């Protein structure tokens, strides 16, 4: 009924005039992710790539290792006798370090804000599973559990070498052993090791059980959007290998003239631009590729250089600006003065007067996310707003520095799996082209001064 | 690099100067989805369901429902005697009613320009299927298969009394005996039911088995984008009973101006609606109650008459009419007579200038249609286009007519599940405002005239 538009969000809240005393009280139950299956089996990599997504689209998320815990509280890895079932004092300091994560565990959802944990361990035995439910349960936190089943030697084989061999633990070791010492911890955990069983045992868990690197999936009991959603998000990522590339429109008028937005073409060097891309293209020598363009015509013009069906997205779009379209940073700054001062205080957040924030940016952009991980190589010609919030996904960077990352005109950012996440690398064109790269940027409201 | 703006959808297309003789060519492979299970298991609802989904997200698709065809070579039911696995006579109808599908389903994917066909039959067998897959694999079809898995007599039960009893093969019978009849027929397809075996026999195949209504899924090997939304989808919906409640925020003052867009404020009458509208909400009895609003002052100010935790989405505010924000539909037609023609020809595709289209609103709309599939009891206080959308999509409307039906403002529409859909109920809550509902509305380029 009566309310104030905040300044930054643009967001309508109801008007609190706080009596004489105003009280704040402060701070949806925070979930618990439950890794489970032998060691070699995806459980870091898709902890960390779930992470990487989760905080992404807004749900604080944070990977729990215990391997990491027992580094810290064991200097120094000597072979796989640590992990034998008979080593009664190994036993208690995995207990200890298992023990360690979950305590930092409630430290993160019930006071530091998290929404999500997971909880990165073999968690192979219904002994140790039921110990987490039992904290979960006091704690009042659900609990999900993700299973990781694979019995094809040459794929945890392949793990082991890509991951693996090059741990911290294996420092003082060449592959040959790193690999038979892994082999021989494997073991280790597979006598004890009781894979879920929802159709019995456990029929009450809510649980999503990874086959044969996706092949196939069990899902049990969904229990509400958080977990509809990482299902979803499991069942479309895959990695088989490939390559994403990223890259802007080829320079437009509106770039020469210092203007944002708008849906100029162009200019005479974005066309050069767009040779060169179509050059580059054919020097990948890529089997197939997919482009996509937003639905303004400063890429789809780069795009027709390259003489390759490319798809129209308008997801894609650059970010739109509001009531500042079309206008300069300098117009802004004079007609907007206090517009221009809050968007630089806030530049994640901040919201253009009838326009869009970053923040609207990533959940427009999430089905583009969604779909660049359910295909192989990839072409997306776009904006630099855009450009920066793809990138912030696969880069895993923070809302903080999303805005600011630098994402230059002419230059293609080269994306590769590797390892637990993604390599880059960024290929110049050699053509010139303004840059639209801007970085960030009292007394007399107090006495004495 | 020289291309020409479409002038309804605003898209950037390549100038095609055709040459002296104009070649034109045209028009992803088609998908059949193949429902498999006994009777009363929730195919055809799912069928309906699934269909009604992709139709509104763009995706056409239509069910081919085998019964209806059965009831079209044989005027009049009689029992389930025609169902025998020794009516050798029925048999031939019934392969002859299949293949007749099959036939208008090549015809529809093929020559029609339909997307997925929904191949809705028992399809209970090896032998029914492995000639599905044939037909598929002769047309260039891909094969998608949905069982549905249900051994729970309180729920067969349940089913047959809310969709079987009533169809017009029971058209002369009472419930005792279609109930009885309808049982008998079950069992004559039990015999040689043979339920999808992924683990084994059916490996290659892509396929969903829904468990327990919905408790338990099995999916086996995504294809595409298309068969991952789906699975997604079918994972998100549920048939507990609850109702869902749209409506348009209080009038506001733009409504008052017959203005367009904006961010105004509720009227004297727009706030009366809103008590009104917490009188109902009252009045409903609801044990629990989500309210979503827009981020648009009005819908909140609406929301906040309630009393009652509401959450804000950006998704919901009204659509963008661009550079005609704030504009009266005089104003528009003045200033931008060509837009305003264009818009009344194409509504539906139409996209305002640096604004949207009502197609724009359903990719916008659909993770909200996704949240709405997995909740109970919602009240969304929204936007007339965005009510249309979502009214469109639980009424199964075309996108023709999407843009013209009737949302009034002050009016409150319950929906509620009803046999394969929504049964929808108007609630008028007595407070006078304007009306904003707008309907559809040569000679010189032609010699003599
Ligand atoms: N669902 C999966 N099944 C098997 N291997 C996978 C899966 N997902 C990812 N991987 C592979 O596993 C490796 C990462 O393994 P890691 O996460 O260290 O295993 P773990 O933590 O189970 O000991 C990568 O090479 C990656 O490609
Ligand atoms: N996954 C499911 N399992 C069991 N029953 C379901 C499911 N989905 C929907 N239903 C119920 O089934 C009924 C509709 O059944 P119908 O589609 O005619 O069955 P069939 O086509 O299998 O003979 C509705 O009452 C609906 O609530
Ligand atoms: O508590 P458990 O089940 O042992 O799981 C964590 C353990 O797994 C290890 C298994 O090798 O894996 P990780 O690579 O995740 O570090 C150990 O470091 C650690 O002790
Ligand atoms: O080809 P089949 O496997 O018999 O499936 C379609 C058949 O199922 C029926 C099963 O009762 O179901 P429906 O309710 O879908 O109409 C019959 O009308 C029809 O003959
Ligand atoms: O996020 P930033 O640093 O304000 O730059 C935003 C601008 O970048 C551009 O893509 C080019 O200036 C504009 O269209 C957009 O408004
Ligand atoms: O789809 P229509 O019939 O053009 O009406 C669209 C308009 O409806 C409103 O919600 C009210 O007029 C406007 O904000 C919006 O532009």
């Amino acid at each position: 009924l009566e309310l104030t538009q905040s300044r930054v969000q643009k967001i309508w809240v109801p008007v609190d005039h706080r009596p004489s005393l105003p009280r704040s009280c402060g701070p949806n139950s925070p979930t618990v992710i439950v890794m489970v299956g032998l060691p070699a089996r995806g459980k870091t990599y898709i902890s960390k790539k779930l992470t990487r997504y989760l905080n992404w689209i807004g749900v604080p998320t944070k990977v729990f290792n215990v391997g990491e815990y027992r580094r810290e509280a064991v200097k120094q890895y000597s072979s796989y006798n640590f992990f034998r079932p008979d080593n009664e004092e190994a036993m208690k300091v995995r207990k200890q370090c298992a023990l360690a994560a979950l305590r930092d565990v409630k430290s993160y959802l019930a006071k530091e804000g998290g929404q999500i944990a997971v909880f990165d361990a073999t968690n192979t035995t219904r002994e140790r599973r039921h110990m987490i439910l039992h904290f979960a349960k006091e704690n009042d936190f659900k609990a999900f559990f993700i299973e990781s089943v694979c019995d094809d030697p040459t794929v945890v084989a392949s793990n082991i070498m890509e991951v693996k061999i090059s741990s911290p633990d294996y420092k003082d070791c060449n592959s040959a052993e790193a690999m038979d010492d892994f082999m021989k911890r494997i073991s280790c955990y597979e006598a004890s090791y009781q894979p879920l069983d929802p159709d019995k045992c456990d029929r009450d868990l809510s649980l999503i059980k990874v086959i044969d690197v996706g092949r196939r999936f069990l899902v049990n009991r969904v229990q509400d959007h958080i977990q509809s959603r990482i299902v979803y998000y499991l069942m479309n990522i895959h990695v088989q290998p490939r390559t994403i590339y990223l890259c802007r429109h080829g320079e437009n008028e509106h770039n020469l003239q210092g203007r944002i937005g708008g849906d100029s073409g162009l200019s005479s060097r974005g066309k050069k631009f767009a040779s060169a891309l179509s050059k580059f293209v054919e020097e990948q020598n890529l089997k197939d590729l997919r482009v996509w363009t937003s639905q303004l015509k400063s890429t789809i013009q780069t795009a027709e250089a390259l003489r390759l069906p490319y798809e129209q997205w308008k997801a894609l779009n650059e970010i739109d600006a509001g009531v500042c379209e079309e206008l300069t940073y300098e117009e802004i700054r004079d007609t907007y003065p206090e517009e221009y001062a809050l968007r630089e205080q806030d530049k994640y957040y901040y919201r253009y007067p009838t326009g869009e924030s970053y923040q609207d940016l990533v959940q427009r952009l999430e089905p583009v996310i969604m779909e660049l991980e359910r295909q192989e190589n990839v072409l997306v010609i776009c904006h630099q707003a855009v450009l920066r919030c793809l990138l912030a996904y696969f880069l895993d960077k923070s809302a903080e520095e999303m805005p600011y990352l630098k994402c230059p005109l002419h230059t293609v950012l080269k994306l590769t799996p590797v390892a637990y996440g993604c390599r880059v690398e960024s290929i110049y064109l050699n053509v010139e082209s303004v840059c639209t790269h801007r970085e960030r940027s009292n007394p007399l409201m107090r006495r004495n001064s």
